[PDB]
């Protein structure tokens, strides 16, 4: 039933010849020039890094004055890119060894700090992506200037040159394909993109470039609020200022140097339907954050993320997942700390960004992550004054020992919640009820399902499950102000005839006071969400209510007006339940009822 | 104020000394083994691709040599006790010379030299995957020891073995089957590749559409056919639906299918799907392949951003690949492909609106936000008007629910008409009663009614379409009303500031500026009263007789008009008060 050809049948015969790996050098040069880097512009990043390393070496040799800088020159008339650094330079041996040998890195044998970028020994050859001819003038410290020249076809020549300034100058005779790198504006774009945090001054055609400090690598105390505003505007390409700043450093289990910002501007709803930069040794390298935290701006840097040869890919997908989980938990802890510090400011944050907390809860499969994010949610309570926000953890700490459920109610505003027909039935019990006003709060709590091993249950659902338990409820009005059992059952029989296929059951409830009726569905939250795109509703009436009392008299007094009224009582309860369809078609019927009621 | 040190001051003194470029082979071996890819699991994709190429070379030789139609298979075996991963193909194999040359030399590609000598039309020219010469070394990322047994089809078997540290060994071996067998002794941290389920995940991810059958521990894996390589007619509708669910990881059906084949600027065999299900807040896309091997599960450079709602596959045998085989090189051919594909999809969707306008109306309802996003995002005015051909709006000349396009409108204009006008309103009731729509109606003419979100932002960025700019268009006696008017103006001073009289519904709400209406749905309405309605003449009578009932009645007339104007879709705040009004009315 299985088809396998792999069997241990091979046996070594005689001696073995030992060999050594070889390399096709000319083929390797073509690979680096045509297939290594996915974008041609990164040759500027490679040459600047080499200039930075050469300067870092000279700075190290200054322990035993001279200017230490990088100069870029573009000539559109001759189509040349030129970079010159004032670093250690290279002698006759170093030019042949370092530049002539692929994968040979002098920056490897130099050790023996953490300010060197090169390690692979191939980055220099990126110049042959954009240039047909490359000239290198190098003058070593102490040390006879030499000129290195090649075309990238597998051969180079070296001759002694005079008048070579200390350091190294490299001239790229650009191909006709890549004349854009003889443009000053284009070259300045690439420098700002990849090399904006170099530790040495960079000059472009005589003008000094506005390099920045890598704030994420600095001590948080040495960073002012003004410095964070400037950095936020650069990394987020924004014009405002951050309302929250998280500067997170860690060394275990992973190296982390990061800064996250929350914009003071509210998120654009156009951009929400359609964020953080990753760096290494202060060079841009472009997953890191969960989807629901995409509203964060800033920078993440981790020495534990290996880069591929082209310096544009991350190699440890298991570490990125682990990094993302660490960052996620650190942001949750930070946001909770903002709630306790300034709850008024956090109330505006949750109002502008709370939608991301709800998305994260709905789209996550891990229950512990759902509950971690749910700690950020804020609601009102029936046990607290109006306007005072609370949380699920604060609700849990008020629960008695004998309770195992968290009750909530979803209504547009505080007044509708306090005077809801579903909260009137809950007042007969002595449980606290969360008041949730946001449009997607019910969907969120439905996906959350439980918090701290306590089941979430809506007021509407609990009212229906009480029907299948004990009738432990008393009417808010004495029996003298309600219909008798003969009168109520006579009314219920008429209602079932006038509302055949519209309702499943009609019953009298002793749990209402101000409202004449209500609609109950066991899975009310799921019905309200499905309506965002004829079910089996139950109509529960208040026989103590004057409007219901008048309905019983109208079915014999004015039978046609009584049916018109019954339809409006049903519609009012459907609207109040959040289960109404289009409210426009009922306005025509309601105006007809108002004229007839007013004689 | 300038400071430049770059000056032409160098002059060569002496003679040149010529040298050839070198390679530090031991360091380079390490670079190509672990520094090329983003995932170490890639060694499985590389070794299966190499075995496919060996099988392809064997199939090509048999066109002339005429073998016997050997099995031609790829077999994988895992051993979780010894920690080994084994792959064997029944392909063309390698003698001792080819083992030392191909395996021992970095960037040496025998498949590349095979491709160069083939006739450019031969079948094997478009299906051989190798070219770089480094893919095999990815095994040393996951293995401390690599052994290769190979038997060529000529005349002796050989064993090639190495640890990946500069040297390798070659010896004669007996019992070596025709083809190549590679045994990887997995490192401790890469033991997962000795697990059957893990190997099956990698094969499915990258090599699911390899031509030749693939066996794992005696069980077949690649059962799916590359549908994009077939003739569009020879593909039935049920095959597209089943292939769509696989490529899109979906569970519905495609509402639109575009099977696109072309040869310029690149060879392209592609299949695009539009899902039948709407996008949701809780949330793959078009994958890129090359010679049946996955390059990117989410292609980035081939389609514009606004077409990210499309699902499916694009395969190109000659697109310039990055060394990592998970990226594309920067190429003018790839930039032209994106423009060709953009025009192709636009044309396809335009043909669907002619083929089935009702079905296209449902499509534009679900995915119109991507058309609108495309017009705002792109910078070329020519592609703005191309995407604008897909836009649909309502009109004042057509009844409600009927749609028209910008081209399906520039025709019905008058002869001397260089302008076209639109009105972005929440709904039709507000648009038909907009004071600016009356002005655009007195001078004949017709206004587009735009109700969708960002419809205003779309037409503003559109500026001009079809060489024509888009310019926004922005019984009760004789005088018993003022006694009711001034009473109505006073009872709701905080809601409206203008209450008029206009000759079913007792009253209606109108809004002056439409920009203020959408701000309210996230203003100053004009309550227009009719003197002839019963509730209005009843409100005038109850005004002084029953003041409590008159206040509840006025509030209900106001709220009912707000509902009829679409400015109140959740009438929950009124239910309790309406119940009090009904009770006091039926005394
Ligand atoms: N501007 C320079 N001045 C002095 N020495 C240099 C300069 N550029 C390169 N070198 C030397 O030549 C060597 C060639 O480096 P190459 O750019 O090929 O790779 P790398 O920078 O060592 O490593 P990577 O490939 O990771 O960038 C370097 O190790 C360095 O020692
Ligand atoms: N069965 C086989 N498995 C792997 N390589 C083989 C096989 N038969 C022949 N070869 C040769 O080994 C060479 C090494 O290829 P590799 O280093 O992976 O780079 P590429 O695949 O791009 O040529 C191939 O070009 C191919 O000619
Ligand atoms: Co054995
Ligand atoms: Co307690
Ligand atoms: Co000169
Ligand atoms: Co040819």
């Amino acid at each position: 039933t299985l088809h396998n050809i792999i069997t241990d049948t091979e046996n070594v015969q005689g001696s073995f010849s030992k060999h050594e790996f070889q390399a096709e050098t000319k083929k390797l040069l073509d690979i680096v020039a045509r297939s290594l880097y996915s974008e041609k512009e990164v040759f500027i990043r490679e040459l600047i890094s080499n200039g930075s390393d050469a300067l870092e070496k000279l700075r190290h040799r200054m322990i035993t004055t001279a200017p230490m800088e990088i100069h870029l020159q573009t000539d559109s008339v001759k189509g040349t890119f030129t970079i010159q650094d004032t670093g250690v330079g290279m002698n006759k041996e170093d030019l042949v060894s370092n530049l002539g040998t692929i994968a040979r890195s002098g920056s490897k044998a130099f050790l023996d700090s953490s300010s060197i970028i090169g390690q692979f020994g191939v980055g220099f050859y990126s110049a042959f992506m954009v240039a047909d001819k490359v000239e290198v003038y190098s003058q070593s410290a102490e040390a006879p200037g030499y000129k290195w020249s090649s075309d990238g076809s597998g051969v180079f020549e070296v001759a002694e040159a005079s008048g070579v300034r200390q350091g190294t100058k490299i001239v790229l005779h650009l191909k006709d394909d890549c004349k854009e790198f003889s443009s000053e504006d284009r070259v300045k774009e690439v420098v700002t993109k990849y090399s904006n945090f170099v530790s040495f001054p960079i000059f472009l055609n005589g003008r000094r470039l506005n390099t920045l400090q890598a704030l994420w690598m600095m001590e948080p105390k040495d960073i002012s609020e003004w410095q964070h505003e400037e950095f936020y505007r650069y990394v987020a390409q924004a014009y405002d200022k951050p309302r929250y700043t998280l500067h997170y450093r860690a060394d275990a289990p992973l190296n982390i140097r990061s800064i996250f910002y929350v914009p003071e501007m509210k998120p654009s709803m156009f951009d929400v339907s359609r964020s953080v930069a990753l760096y290494s040794r202060k060079i841009l390298i472009q997953d890191i954050l969960p989807k629901w935290l995409r509203f964060l701006r800033g920078v993440v840097d981790s020495e534990d993320i290996p880069l591929n040869l082209s310096r544009e890919l991350l190699q440890e997908s298991a570490l990125i997942r682990k990094l993302r989980d660490v960052l996620q938990q650190r942001v949750i802890r930070f946001l909770l700390d903002q709630s306790k510090k300034d709850p008024e400011k956090y109330a505006r944050f949750f109002e502008d960004y709370g939608l991301f907390m709800r998305e994260g809860i709905v789209t996550t499969g891990e229950q512990s992550v759902k509950e971690d994010i749910a700690k950020l949610l804020r609601f009102e309570s029936s046990a607290l004054p109006a306007g005072q926000q609370t949380s699920l953890m604060e609700y849990s700490s008020r629960m008695k020992a004998g309770t195992r459920n968290i009750y909530y109610l979803c209504a547009p505003n505080r007044h509708l919640a306090e005077h809801s027909p579903y909260f009137e039935a809950m007042k007969q019990k002595d449980m606290e009820v969360l008041f949730c006003f946001e449009q997607f709060d019910e969907l969120t709590l439905l996906h959350l399902r439980e918090f701290d091993r306590k089941k979430l249950i809506s007021a509407e659902t609990d009212i229906v499950v009480d029907h299948y338990k004990e009738e432990k409820f008393q009417d808010s009005k004495p029996a003298s102000e309600r219909l008798s059992s003969e009168q109520a059952e006579d009314l219920l029989a008429w209602m079932r005839n006038a509302l055949v296929q519209r309702v499943t059951n009609i019953k009298v409830t002793p749990r209402l006071d101000t409202h004449p009726a209500m609609i109950t569905v066991l899975e009310m939250g799921a019905a309200r969400h499905f309506l965002r795109t004829i079910l089996q509703p139950t109509l529960e009436i208040n026989t103590g209510h004057d409007l219901i009392k008048k309905l019983h008299a109208l079915k014999d007094s004015n039978p046609e007006l009584a049916q018109l009224l019954l339809e409006q009582i049903y519609d009012n309860a459907m609207i109040a339940a959040g289960l109404n369809e289009d409210p426009r078609p009922m306005i025509s019927r309601l105006n007809q009822l108002l004229t007839r009621a007013l004689e």
